[PDB]
């Protein structure tokens, strides 16, 4: 159906959004310090490792909130040419862990370069805090890579399944075909897919090229006071930001909840 976001979700959906926007800050990744404009909000977390992989420029980080009993994994969106050209290399390629599935190559390539050194901290981190949960967040490409990760992590069958893995993305592009959208639903991993007003990104690559989203769509429809509408299907639906097309925006994609997501502004 369609229902509306309870002030709680809304409040939780902004926190993931702040982690996502602070990641565009050179002092977080890779300074690895909470010295940014909306850094006091997340300053209680211990940053555990930061990465800036060389070919694709993938920027991600692992942090721990012990007050929150959470293990955070965060990836940054496009900030450099190497991110933009990945962004553009969308030929669908095969989805290795799941036969019959296809995913946008650039996005795959981008996670494949940080993947390993990243999956090994989380696990290290979790082997010592088996009771904490894992929240994975990301903006625009970051959301794309944040998706593949949660998947890589649920696949290593290491204690992580649906009751302790959470996914939050913001203005996230589509990642793979209808079969991939489908397999994502299967994991049952909890996935909050936020889209701000007219934002374009969530609309690219185009569905006709064989791209379909998975994820409960939290569509922000007004900003003051904030209002979010939730379309509870798990696969893409024609009733949240899909109905405002073709009147899309770029501005709308750089601001979620009042926070600048892109510029570290």
């Amino acid at each position: 159906g369609i229902r509306a976001a309870t002030s709680q979700e809304i409040n939780e959906l902004t926190y993931y959004t702040t982690l996502s926007a602070n990641s565009y800050c050179r002092t977080v990744i890779p300074g690895a310090t909470w010295d940014c404009i909306h850094c006091d909000a997340t300053e209680d977390l211990k940053i555990i490792k930061t990465w800036s992989t060389l070919i694709y420029d993938t920027n991600a980080m692992v942090a721990r909130g012990d007050s929150e009993k959470t293990i955070y994994i965060v990836f940054r969106g496009s900030s450099s040419i190497r991110n933009w050209i990945a962004d553009l290399t969308f030929v669908p390629v095969s989805y290795p862990p799941v036969s019959g599935t296809k995913v946008h190559k650039g996005f795959l390539d981008s996670y494949g370069e940080v993947q390993n050194e990243l999956v090994a901290t989380v696990l290290d981190q979790f082997k010592q805090y088996p009771s904490y949960k894992v929240a994975v967040t990301g903006h625009s490409l970051g959301g794309a890579t944040a998706l593949l990760c949660a998947l890589d992590l649920y696949q290593r069958e290491e204690g992580l399944s649906s009751s302790n893995l959470f996914l939050y993305t913001q203005g996230q592009p589509r990642v793979g075909n209808p079969a991939f959208a489908n397999y994502v639903v299967s994991t049952g991993i909890p996935y909050r897919r936020t889209v701000n007003e007219r934002d374009i990104v969530p609309h690219l690559p185009p569905a006709a090229f064989g791209f379909l989203h998975a994820g409960s769509e939290y569509w922000i429809t007004d900003n003051s006071p904030e209002t979010v509408q939730v379309c509870t299907s798990d696969l893409e639906t024609s009733d949240c930001s899909n109905s405002i097309v073709p009147f899309t925006s770029v501005l709308d994609h750089l601001s979620y909840f009042g926070i600048n997501t892109g510029l570290c502004t």
